[PDB]
């Protein structure tokens, strides 16, 4: 294909920021940590298109290859705000990973509503990272608001992970 | 699809108690760990009837794909045990660890007797991954430090084994 | 069909990791030997593959080599051994330097996943280098690691918006 191609570029630059703000943190260096946040949030921007674009054209499975991609920036963004002291990026990767939540509880309700249980379940396994990315930017923070919707959020998708067993085992 | 999506539905159990799990372990609150640990005790019980189930038809990867998620339901249930000093329940994901490095090794062993290359080594990966919590259960019982070792000695020389008759085609 | 053999080197990888991180210096030695004979072991499948065309089972070797450097890496600290943090960081700039041929041969032939996924081991190769560059404090390598990462990051921003333009 060719918007997944965009899609795994956008993972390696995720996956090049994590390794970029991990080194340029112990040893105080600002730059890289600028270059770390810069190449997260583009690798999120980015995959919010193709997001929306997959989903249009009636994909809905890779609409899900990009929201995880979020949860993915959002959770590489939420360091690079611990490691310093912005608390100005935590409010941004929140409403990053916040975004994926509340999408894939459509992409969910729309593949149920369909009969596909099994891109359904994917769309509850990108639920339950984004809830993870949430809890985690909760804790050093001390914010009750973000641990409690993230429980919420995960315990959503654990029921209807529930569900989509029994609709399996008839 | 069929019993398969019972499975990737019950990893999501096992995932969905870990978040809740991490929740509840830091921001101290006993109502989520036991909500989430039965959350991921469930998920075991349920892995350990779909692998018993797709033992007898003949598909042991289903087998296999349900032993993988008790070997993660127990890793979730031993964190739980760890932080909520529940020494009991350390036992419980434990034994629920010991079962499928246990179970494996029949499909390991029985793999090789026909001839299926990487079917043994689908099920040498489950016995390395449920070596690894048991590990963890003790990193400070000195006896399953053993038990965790020899399954981890075991799956490795088994994998090199298999790597040799592979190279030569 | 030596992809067996590979996943076969990842359960020797696998269980190398179990026993160093469980403990008996002579199981971290052995553990040693275990990780140290599966990243040689790649480093021949992935030669003989790059050789013969296929330049996936080569990435797939190669990404073995990262696995194998990687859990090396732990026992050097482990043991206190300097000497190993040579062998962990000699394999992951032998399969980041690798991957950047591979994934340079692959851009000429249009292959852009192959590229993408080579690129992957540049970086799966630069964050074990900057691992192993901070645990004995040499500069040089957290510089040369961040390079890493930085071509990695840098190649594959392009290949993002060259597909864009047929999605």
């Amino acid at each position: 294909g060719n918007l997944e191609l965009a899609l795994k570029a956008l993972q390696i630059l995720v996956n090049a920021a994590y390794v970029l703000a991990e080194i340029a943190r112990d040893r105080g260096n600002e730059e890289l940590l600028e270059k770390a946040a810069r190449l997260a949030e583009e690798a999120a921007r980015q995959a919010e298109e193709i997001a929306r674009q997959a989903r249009k054209e009636g994909n809905l499975e890779l609409a899900l290859k990009a929201l995880q991609i979020l949860v993915n920036a959002a959770y590489v963004l939420a360091e690079i705000a611990r490691d310093r002291g912005n608390e100005e990026l935590l409010e941004k990767a929140a409403r990053l990973a916040e975004e994926a939540a509340r999408q894939a509880e459509e992409i969910a309700r729309q593949a149920r509503k369909e009969g596909n249980l099994e891109l359904a379940l994917k769309a509850l396994q990108i639920l339950v990272n984004a809830a993870y990315v949430l809890a985690e930017i909760a804790r050093d923070r001390g914010n009750e608001e973000l641990l409690e919707k993230a429980a919420r959020l995960a315990e959503e998708a654990a029921r209807q992970a529930e569900e989509i067993a029994r609709q399996a085992r008839k």
